[PDB]
Formats: structure tokens, C-alpha cells, sequence
């Protein structure tokens, strides 16, 4: 199933870097960064209960937020990007 | 129908970039993340918008995706943390 993750994390407070990286480091064998901070998960159920869990835990959830949308299979949302791609 | 919009934007000019591109989306949707826009859309309307989003952003150094998230997409996401 495709999982598309969306980091938003905070600019004006301390450790966001370290914290956007870890997120990263953690998304890193189950998907692809398509954007700075956006994630296309391919997992299976169980592969995704297990890196929910690692990315609430990453988090500040009191300044970032995550939020996971669950695009059944990719083709079915017909993706479009538009501009760079670094 | 709902289009999810992600707006990555560089960080010179990009604030006001980031702006312009709320203010466009602001009647049509929900700013749900700093950039990111939950836009609900006919299919008339979307091309309006597609167009200006386009337009707004600077696609040398700046990106857009779009996902079509269907119906029902409500059941399908999750918000973890601040609000």
C-alpha cells in the first residue's frame, strides 16, 4: 500500500535538523523523499504500524507535526509533480 | 474533488511566495501543514488553480505535488502533534 508522509517541522525552535534527519534516516528503506519533507512510504500493514510508531516517537509533537495519508496504491492518485527536483 | 497540494519552497522570496499560494488556495481548501493545502475542486476549478499555482511558484528552485486522495479520503488520514 502507499503511505504518503508529511513532516512539518518546526523552523523556530532548536534540533528540527537533527530531528527532519532522523525522520529521513528512518523513512530511508520503505519509500522515497519525494520533497523536502515529504515521503512516499511502499509497505505492507505490518511494516507500516511499525515505522508509525518510529516517526511518532521521533517527533516533537508539541511544535512539528506529521500527518499520513493512506493512497491505497500510488497509481490511484494520480501524482503530478510540478518544478525541481533536487 | 479533494487534491492534496504539497508545496516544497525554498528557504529567498519564498516567503511571500508561500504567501501568495495560501491566499490562492484559501477559499477553495484547508491549510492543513505550513505548506501543505487539502483543496476541494471541481474539475473546472482545479484547472483554474493549477494554473495559478504554477504561475506563483518558481519551479527553477521550488515544487508542487499533487495527489488525487479520492472519495472517502477522510478515513484515510492521520494527524500526529501540534495544530
Amino acid at each position: 500500500m502507499m503511505v504518503l508522509v508529511s513532516y512539518d517541522v518546526s523552523t523556530s525552535s532548536p534540533g528540527g535538523d537533527k530531528r527532519l534527519r532522523k525522520v529521513a534516516k528512518a523513512c530511508r528503506d520503505l519509500g522515497q523523499r519525494v520533497q523536502f519533507s515529504v515521503f512516499e512510504i511502499e509497505v505492507d500493514p505490518a511494516q507500516w504500524t511499525a515505522l508509525r510508531q518510529r516517526l511518532c516517537d521521533l517527533i516533537d509533537p508539541d511544535i512539528d507535526s506529521l500527518r499520513f495519508y493512506h493512497l491505497g496504491a500510488k497509481w490511484e492518485a494520480r501524482v503530478e509533480h510540478v518544478g525541481a527536483k533536487p
